[PDB]
């Protein structure tokens, strides 16, 4: 290989990890990373967690310092340093020093470009006037609303946008002590998730005395951002805010190259992360990629990506391109107070927009063996083709292992399982850690099912319409479970009776069945089914039907 | 249409198998006969138990035999032993456990899940030692149980550390009781390699436990409380746990002349077919494949159980047969604070069968080490240097290991290559894990060893080389020195080296370690692109000092 002078624009995720693995590959390349801020690889996930006092020490969100790193791996590292344009036909750039107001040309053979993704700043009207307004990207960021808090003793906080980060900002703002109210546009926190997952996470929110605000929007903020005016009409008084409404990607570069942009102005890349010009290269939160499963076009800011294709990016400059990006998968997660919450591939919301035939699932299972100490309930919802178990998306939410269930699913699909496949996986049994049958694996056989067609199904959201429309619906519960309360229109046949009991099932109606978690509905649905009844499982039970419709229940 | 199906054995096997054919048919006429009081009892659960950590007896029993014949309209009948089978007539032999009488039952259909029994050695004075105990079922733990109530032992022998005796050392411990494991090999856990065990033996020490290797049994005395020893030592005690394995229980297939396999298993078919086509078999009793290379062998763990009998029944009643592709043997246990894992094969087994792998060791954090409570994860990955191809994986911590484990069991299982391990996208938040979790990691350090970027050497090699014209360069920051050195090392910190590469000999072999492996990798990188040939010490200090501490150099 001849030698090169490489030249990196941004110093976090994308940046640092292709710099690193760069001079990991060539001793003699020149390797200069350009930073606008004062630090490189910061971490940028922990600074809701430093802001809550869960980080207590600021310098543990250094991963890599300046000296350490230009030091270790040759770099010429340039902090407060702004690349102000590109000149692809020269290949320069121009850089312009922060500190000193000196602006110079740097020449390049290969331009790579991982500028990340700056925060959506709302026209709300009073919001240049709002003292105590804040939104969250670097470590500056962070000690502003952190010497907010510590020296202005806030005790109301206000959080717009209910997205994976608002939601742990809300977290963190309590764990100071700071009462919240969070206000979202839509009818649920956590865009990633569907709606009735949702439902479980706002209970927990709820639970720990956030206030929750859907279907809002913040019309004005008057008193100088003391005084919130919801689009709605209601007012919420306040000490702060943060402004947690998503990203967009940083393409200004490109744009003012003329490169060819993609989805939302992200800056376009083909295989090779190679922009519309040969010598510049994008990577991170800035650039288009195609989803895992359906291979569409998106925009999907997370940081095992932004690594990833770093890592990737210096193999491919180098010529090592047997493996390229598979796209991203959008595999994420975010603790929320006693709860962890994670999703991977499509929920039922994209899929309806993409016009693709799925069916879902929802199974709660244990984290592990119910007779050891401490097994906590794992809800996994799993997304498939009816007709190849082709697995769409999966999410998850409980209290204890959930990412673990996650990532196994997460893998699956990256290796190209079928939902036939997942009841297969073996996994690690041991009393503390699992049941003989994984939560994975049970969640597999619930799928599987579906599309062996030993069960037919109906969703929480359904039913209703369903039982008004004539259906017959059979709680398999035992009398006792339906003081928790239950499905309008129902007729109580425990399971364990219901085959002494058959006389009892008209045989000239559809038969629909419920229980608790669906497991002993799924059981009735089976018997009813060979017994030559024309019969559908509420998948979920009454569980999730409560969950979602509480204000639906009978008592 | 019909069948009578008999399925022998009611727990892990018998009532996986029993449950999902009810599903599947209800014309069936099922029986599923136990010789115990119970049947789906928490086999797993019992060291427990006895520890008190499973503190309701009642917890053991998954369901009951009245609630589970209702549920599945299934024929149960306990203590009730099959002694015989009649394969030309079709008929079974039952005797009743209480009253010693037979009768004989028809079948269309035989299910064999009967499972293994303890291994019992011959052990002079074994029949006198009246505190000397097995561990299979309830009767055996409540008899434990009473025992250590009654007498209140000081002092109790493990023989054999196996994971289950490792599981009876912890249980008994934490009990109060003091506890001496007694193992014939040189390490505890037969599934894990040498220096792995020795993670766990100093865990184990530090939690007061005595550990005698490479001894047994010669004597039991003064009626089992003299343990005679082969070294000559004596052990005094009250009370033996005797686990040294367990052999499959084919004593029905042998006699009604069925093919046996490895370890006087039943042999069986890809669908669980005996040489008989109206009798299949599951559970600890068969011999399966090994998944990873496709020997026969016998693995007893309830995972594989368990999705036999489902797999099973949809073979007798299902849709389209799904055939066993073997067993992975991944398996886990709690060690006091340390979670223990493996899966695939091993470096000894790999050696037996003289087939050619790399391992890499790779310790990498629970989640991201700027948030709090992030604990060690130490992850060895086995594989082909060629292909790429997984023989086996072996991980242990305090925390984040049964993920790390069925991750990389999922990818096994997948038919990944530690090539495609950098590759998955898992689930990142600072909690949870890091932006490239240790199974990326160890993917990624593997992976350089199959693509050429990196070669290595072992703990068991460095001294050897060391000795015979290598020149080791420790990377470490001087700081790091605290505890020690490999004998012979220089001390160039990494991010000094490339400063001071004349210090470095271009004639010599060069071989560097680091603490953990990474910094190490990072300076062989370096010197390679600079034209020196040089290895990686794989796992770098704590590994070796960790595995051979005698040798530790200050
Ligand atoms: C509060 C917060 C929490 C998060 N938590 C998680 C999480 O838990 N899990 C997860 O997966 N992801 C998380 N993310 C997202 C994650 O940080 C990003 O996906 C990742 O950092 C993307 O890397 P990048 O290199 O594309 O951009 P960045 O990491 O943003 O790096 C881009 C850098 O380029 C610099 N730059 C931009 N333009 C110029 C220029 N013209 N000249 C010089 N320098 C320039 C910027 O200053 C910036 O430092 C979080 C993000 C935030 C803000
Ligand atoms: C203490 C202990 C802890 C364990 N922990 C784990 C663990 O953590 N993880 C793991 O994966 N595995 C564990 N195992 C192993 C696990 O229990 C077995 O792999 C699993 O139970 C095998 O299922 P099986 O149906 O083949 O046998 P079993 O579950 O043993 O069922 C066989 C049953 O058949 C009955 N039977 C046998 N012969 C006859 C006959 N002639 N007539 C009538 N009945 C008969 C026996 O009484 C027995 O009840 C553990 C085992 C023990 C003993
Ligand atoms: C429990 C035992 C009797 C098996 O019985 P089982 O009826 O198959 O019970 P499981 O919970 O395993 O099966 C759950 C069934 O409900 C289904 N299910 C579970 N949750 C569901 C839900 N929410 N919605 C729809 N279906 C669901 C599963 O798909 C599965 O059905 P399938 O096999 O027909 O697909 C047996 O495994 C046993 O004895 N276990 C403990 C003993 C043991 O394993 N010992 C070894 C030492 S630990
Ligand atoms: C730290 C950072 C600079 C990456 O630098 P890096 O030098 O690649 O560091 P990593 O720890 O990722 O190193 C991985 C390398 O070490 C190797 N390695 C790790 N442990 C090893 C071991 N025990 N033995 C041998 N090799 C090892 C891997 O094989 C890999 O090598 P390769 O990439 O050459 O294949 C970058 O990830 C970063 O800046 N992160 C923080 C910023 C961020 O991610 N922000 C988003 C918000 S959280």
């Amino acid at each position: 290989w001849g030698s090169r002078k490489i030249v990196v624009v941004g110093g976090v995720a994308g940046g640092a990890s292709v710099a690193a693995r760069l001079r990991r590959l060539s001793e003699e390349d020149e390797i200069i990373m350009v930073e606008r801020g004062e630090y490189i690889s910061f971490a940028n996930c922990g600074l809701p967690y430093y802001i809550g006092g869960v980080i207590t020490e600021r310098q543990k969100l250094l991963v890599q310092t300046v000296e350490r790193m230009s030091k270790r791996f040759n770099l010429d590292i340039r902090v407060l340093s702004e690349v102000v344009k590109i000149n692809k036909e020269e290949k320069t750039i121009t850089i312009k020093n922060v500190t000193t107001n000196e602006t110079y040309n740097e020449a390049y053979d290969v331009l790579i470009l991982s500028p990340g993704a700056k925060p959506i700043v709302p026209s709300i009207p009073g919001i240049e006037e709002a003292k105590a307004l804040f939104t969250l990207r670097n470590v500056p960021d962070t000690d502003r609303i952190k010497a907010y808090i510590d020296e202005k003793k806030p005790r109301h906080a206000t959080v717009i946008g209910g997205g994976f980060i608002g939601v742990e900002m809300v977290e963190n703002l309590r764990e100071r002590g700071i009462e919240v109210t969070l206000v979202e546009m839509a009818n649920q926190v956590m865009p990633p998730i569907d709606y009735e997952m949702a439902a479980y996470v706002h209970e927990h929110m709820k639970n720990h005395d956030v206030e929750l605000v859907f279907e809002d929007g913040v019309d004005a903020l008057e008193e100088n951002g003391a005084v919130v005016r919801l689009k709605s009409g209601s007012v919420i008084q306040t000490d702060m805010l943060i402004l947690a409404i998503g990203v967009q990607p940083e393409s200004s570069l490109a744009k003012g190259a003329g490169l060819a942009l993609g989805v939302r102005g992200t800056i376009k890349v083909n295989e090779k992360f190679q922009t519309s010009d040969p010598h510049i290269y994008a990577i991170g939160d800035a650039i288009e990629v195609k989803d895992f499963v359906t291979e569409t076009e998106t925009m999907i800011p997370l940081a095992w990506p932004a690594n990833r294709q770093g890592r990737m990016l210096a193999d491919i400059i180098h010529g090592h391109t047997d493996s390229l990006y598979k796209g991203t998968l959008g595999t994420s997660v975010a603790k929320v107070f006693d709860l962890t919450v994670a999703t991977t591939g499509l929920n039922e919301k994209i899929l309806k927009r993409l016009n693709i035939p799925y069916e879902v699932v929802h199974v709660q299972a244990n984290s592990h063996a119910g007779y050891y100490p401490n097994a906590t309930p794992v809800l996994i919802k799993l997304i498939f083709n009816k007709d190849s178990g082709k697995i769409y998306g999966a999410q998850t939410l409980g209290r204890d292992g959930v990412d673990k269930r996650m990532d196994v699913i997460a893998t699956a699909i990256k290796a190209n399982l079928t939902v036939l496949d997942l009841p297969d996986l073996e996994l690690s049994y041991a009393p503390p850690y699992s049941s003989a049958k994984d939560p994975v694996n049970m969640v597999g056989y619930a799928a599987s099912n579906i599309v062996d067609g030993f069960v037919d199904t109906v969703q929480w959201h359904e039913i209703d319409r369903i039982v008004e429309n004539g259906g017959y619906l059979i709680d398999v519960r035992e009398p006792n479970e339906l003081k928790q309360g239950m499905i309008k229109g129902s007729i109580n046949i425990p399971l364990d009776e219901l085959r002494d009991r058959l006389e009892e099932v008209p045989v000239d109606k559809d038969i629909y069945i419920t229980c608790q978690l669906g497991m002993r509905g799924y059981v009735a649905a089976r018997m009813l089914m060979e017994k030559g009844y024309k019969v559908k499982n509420v998948d979920g039970g009454f569980k999730l039907y409560g969950t979602v419709l509480p204000e639906r229940i009978v008592y």
